[PDB]
Parts: C-alpha cells; structure tokens; sequence
C-alpha cells in the first residue's frame, strides 16, 4: 500500500455537513468557472486549479489551508508537501469522500 507520504493527513478533519457533495457548489468562488473545481478540505472554499486561474493556490496563499480535492478527478493536492496525496487517515476519510463524489456524479 501507499506510504504515509503526506504528514498533513493525520490531522485532516472533514466537515460533517456533506456540503461538497452538492454539485451546485462546484464552481470557483472567485471567477465562477465550473471547469476546474478544487474543494478545500479545511473550510468550505471551492476554487479553480491551474487549468483556469489557480484560485485554489490563491486560497492556500491567503489562508494556509493545505489540502484540496478536485471534485471530479478526485486528486488531493497538498500545498505544503507540494504533491498529490494517496495516503489516508485510519478512518479512511479521503477514500469515503472520493467514493461519495464518484457516487453523487
Ligand atoms: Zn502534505
Ligand atoms: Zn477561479
Ligand atoms: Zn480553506
């Protein structure tokens, strides 16, 4: 299995309101694109990635929130590791979020 490469997953705590599973919220809070949609895993921010204007990075630069998930591709990027994340917490929170996003699509 994956090594526990991202040390930021250990303290990940996902919101309980299932809010990101709502596709009506899949659009960038800064420029309103629906093309590239990265949901912050610390707060309810949603913002575009490098394909558009990388407002997701701008969010990290303004808040330090380190983890975001692309709601269609299911990639998780860690802005402190500067890499994509394949390891999960013991509760399997990232897998469940990914599986749930597959399901609501
Ligand atoms: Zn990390
Ligand atoms: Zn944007
Ligand atoms: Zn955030």
């Amino acid at each position: 299995g994956p090594m526990d490469r991202c040390k930021h997953v250990g303290r990940l705590r996902l919101a309980q309101d299932h809010s990101i599973l709502n596709p009506q919220k899949w659009c960038c809070l800064e420029c309103a694109t629906t093309e590239s949609v990265w949901a912050c895993l610390k707060c309810s921010h949603v913002a575009c990635g490098r394909y558009i204007e990388d407002h997701a990075l701008k969010h990290f630069e303004e808040t330090g929130h380190p983890l975001a998930m692309e709601v269609r591709d299911l990639y998780v990027f860690c802005y402190l590791c500067k890499d994509y994340v394949l390891n999960d917490n013991p509760e399997g929170d990232l897998k469940l979020l990914r599986s749930s996003l597959l399901a609501v699509r």
